[PDB]
């Protein structure tokens, strides 16, 4: 029993099919489907089930040559046949993954051997090896498995060449995977993992305090943070905080009154004393962020004027614009028209709802009324997705896609980040820069590129950045120090050896 642990997750895992998105799991999806180049915490990629490639002058082509002792975990064979049609699975299904610019650069996939795998892309798309490594969606289920030559319309069986296989699932109940003792790699030393479907973050804290769990992990939503800095208090369990792994922030609406005014934009990134909100909603378990990416993110080390709390600078603004206070009212009209703004948030979610009500106040106090409009997640997707809000809460992908990626998906209209930014005079400007900057070698021109997208985006006040948040574990002592994976969404339970 000391090498089985029983840990918690919101919802299952999913299918697991490794080509598909929601229910499916990234974490889960990465314990049992692999990568050609495994993403590695420097940024550069290692040889996974590629043990090398090559590529032509003009970056177009690539020629994988791969591992030739892989098999599937139902003993079928790992080659390039099998490699390349599971690229034709995904891309059969392309327009599902235009969030993901690789998906749009594949020209062509074909096996040239049972060992040469050569892709083709339409430009020199440099993240191209870094999205190999994603967990999603370019890794490897066995072709058996297809449901009629395809993917996208389901799969049988979950079968992959990773270190964990889904041994069986209950829909609303629990997932349980056992190692492979197959696996061409290394082999784990827990032998078998139950998730328990927790939904609530309270539930989860008292599941672990009766021992019904030995393991949580995740993120600020983990659990709440009062009971997390209690538990790191308590000599009986053993709790972590990561160093942090991305940005939550505000994204203001630049295409609807009155977010649509740069001079209200600014304003509101200076009327958040953000330390305090850490401290007052999230224990003080998290950074302050005063920019898009910290500075620590790759191209990101830019010098950009933080916008410190500063009440009076922010009224100053607004007084500046025309939004003036009505005798004898607390909230600014311009031409008889208040200073309104819907914040939009995952209404059942009691972070976010004490994280709206922070900042609610908070503009008050310059004199703008927040409206707070909490509702269920399906409609903040949507709204998200077709601009139906002033502001919303939003959040970075961590690495690898911090940057790349997540500039990448601002072109895609139907995200959270195009529409903040639909009003924006430069947006097809920041549109091409974006498209350029992932297609440059020149390294001067790449980070230029960088600069004046981010500049741009800090400067026109489209976000309101909040916090750089982290991963945090609460665990039973005897399974030891719990590491993090390179990739923020992926949880390395092959790491953990008690
Ligand atoms: O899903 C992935 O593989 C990675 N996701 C790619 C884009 N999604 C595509 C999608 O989920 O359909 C849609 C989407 C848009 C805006 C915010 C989040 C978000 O998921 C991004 C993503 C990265 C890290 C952690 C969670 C994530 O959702
Ligand atoms: O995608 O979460
Ligand atoms: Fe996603």
């Amino acid at each position: 029993a000391p090498d089985e642990i029983t840990t918690a997750w919101p919802v299952n895992v999913g299918p697991l099919n490794p080509h598909l998105y929601t229910p499916n799991q990234m974490f889960a999806q990465s314990m049992v489907y692999e990568p050609l180049v495994k993403y590695q915490a420097d940024g550069s990629v290692i040889p996974w089930l590629a043990k090398s490639w090559t590529h032509s002058e003009d970056g177009k082509t690539w020629t994988f040559t791969l591992r030739d002792d892989v098999k599937f975990s139902n003993g079928e064979p790992f080659d390039a046949e099998a490699a390349a049609e599971n690229f034709r699975a995904v891309l059969d299904n392309r327009q599902r993954h235009a969030w993901l610019e690789l998906a749009n650069q594949i020209v062509d996939v074909k096996a040239l051997s049972k060992t040469e795998l050569q892709i083709t892309l339409k430009s020199a798309y440099y993240p191209f090896l870094q999205e190999l490594a994603l967990p999603r969606p370019f890794r490897f289920i066995a072709p058996s498995q297809f449901k009629n030559h395809e993917t996208m319309n389901g799969i049988k069986a979950p079968i992959g060449t990773g270190p964990w296989i889904l041994q069986e699932s209950k829909l609303n109940q629990y997932d349980v995977f056992v190692r492979n003792e197959n696996y061409w790699g290394e082999k784990p030393a827990i032998k078998k993992i139950t998730f328990n479907v927790i939904p609530d973050p309270t539930t989860r804290a008292v599941a672990f305090e009766t021992g019904d769990i030995d393991l949580l992990y995740g993120n600020e939503g983990l659990l709440p943070l009062d009971t997390f800095a209690r538990f790191s208090q308590n000599p009986a369990y053993h709790t972590q905080l990561s160093q942090p792994i991305e940005t939550v922030m505000l994204a203001l609406n630049t295409a609807k009154a009155p977010t649509n005014e740069l001079a209200v934009r600014e304003a509101l990134n200076y009327a958040v004393n953000k330390k305090s909100l850490i401290d007052n909603a999230l224990y003080g378990t998290q950074q302050v962020a005063d920019t898009l990416f910290a500075p620590s993110v790759p191209y990101a080390n830019l010098g950009l004027k933080p916008s410190q709390y500063d009440p009076q600078k922010a009224k100053a603004l607004l007084e500046k614009a025309g939004w003036t206070l009505p005798a004898g009212k607390d909230i600014r009209e311009k031409n008889g028209q208040p200073l309104r703004i819907e914040l939009s948030f995952i209404g059942t979610d009691a972070l976010s709802k004490s994280m709206a009500e922070i900042i609610q106040a908070d503009m008050r106090q310059i004199g703008a009324d927040v409206s707070l409009i909490g509702e269920e997640e399906s409609s903040i997707y949507a709204r998200q997705r077709d601009g139906r809000f002033g502001m919303i809460f939003h959040r970075t992908w961590g690495a690898p896609y911090d940057p790349h990626a997540f500039l990448s998906s601002m072109r895609v209209p139907s995200h959270a980040d195009f529409q903040a930014q639909q009003g924006l005079a430069d947006k097809p400007l920041i549109d091409k820069e974006i498209g350029e900057v992932l297609a440059t070698h020149d390294e001067t021109q790449r980070q230029a590129l960088y600069r004046d997208i981010l500049t741009r985006l800090h400067d026109e006040a489209v976000y309101l950045p909040i916090s750089y948040i982290s991963m945090m574990v609460v665990s039973k002592p005897e399974l030891g120090n719990i590491p993090y994976a390179p990739i923020a969404t992926e949880i390395p339970f092959e790491q953990i050896k008690p």
